[PDB]
């Protein structure tokens, strides 16, 4: 187990069609909150909201209606037909499948923007301002300005940008940034459909 491991997992999120199926997604997610636990960080306690998510998703793939959980094409067709989503605010629907897949979807924003930002640095880079640029271009417009100051504090906890890449388990730094450069565009690839989809629906800023 290791990290080029769940990023070519992504590889069978997308099926021949270009559709974001639920179950790989899914087992795709439970593996970085798996790798994301591996690091001795302060961050595993984020961890708690996605498993928390990845619980809801996995009730509604479960359900009665199983079967417009099979993709967020699907899902996103089904719950906006039925009315299942808060557009304006959260009121009857606080854990839709939509507005939920969104949060992992910004999470899986920063991920890949850090992971690219850790592949072409310089070998002596913070971590800390590369996190930092990397929430910024993400996360932060999301967040109030007390989780924003303090999470940068949060930022400083965090390890090397080399004791990083050797704790992918690919073996030496210059080669975890190798396969970085390998292992990426799967993850890519069903964030920018997952991206398009929100964005058709006019989706992107669901409470
Ligand atoms: C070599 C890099 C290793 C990292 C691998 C991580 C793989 C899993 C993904 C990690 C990044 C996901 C972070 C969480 C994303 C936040 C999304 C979010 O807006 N959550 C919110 C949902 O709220 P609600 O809608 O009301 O239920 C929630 O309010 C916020 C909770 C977390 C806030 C903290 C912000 C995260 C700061 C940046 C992440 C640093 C990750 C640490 C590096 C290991």
């Amino acid at each position: 187990f290791n990290l080029k491991v769940v990023l070519v997992s992504f590889k069978q999120c997308l099926d021949e069609k270009e559709e974001v199926l639920l179950d790989p997604y899914i087992a795709s997610w439970k593996g970085l909150v798996r790798f994301l636990n591996s690091l001795g960080t302060i961050f595993s306690f984020i961890s708690k909201d996605v498993v928390s998510k990845l619980r809801i998703m996995e009730r509604l793939r479960g359900g009665p209606q199983s079967e417009h959980y099979r993709s967020l094409q699907a899902m996103v067709a089904h719950e906006l037909s039925n009315r299942l989503v808060d557009l304006e605010r959260r009121s009857h629907h606080p854990e839709s499948g939509c507005r939920t897949v969104l949060r992992l979807h910004r999470a899986l924003h920063w991920l890949q923007l850090f992971l690219e930002g850790l592949r072409t640095s310089p070998e002596d880079a913070r971590t800390s301002a590369l996190c930092a640029d990397s929430y910024n271009a993400s996360l932060a417009a999301y967040h109030p300005w007390v989780v924003r100051r303090a999470v940068t504090v949060a930022f400083c906890t965090l390890p090397t940008r080399e004791v990083f890449l050797e704790a992918m388990n690919v073996g030496p730094p210059e080669q975890a940034v190798q396969m970085l450069g390998e292992a990426l565009p799967f993850i890519q690839r069903v964030y920018n459909v997952s991206q398009k989809l929100y964005a058709e629906h006019s989706l992107l800023d669901l409470p």
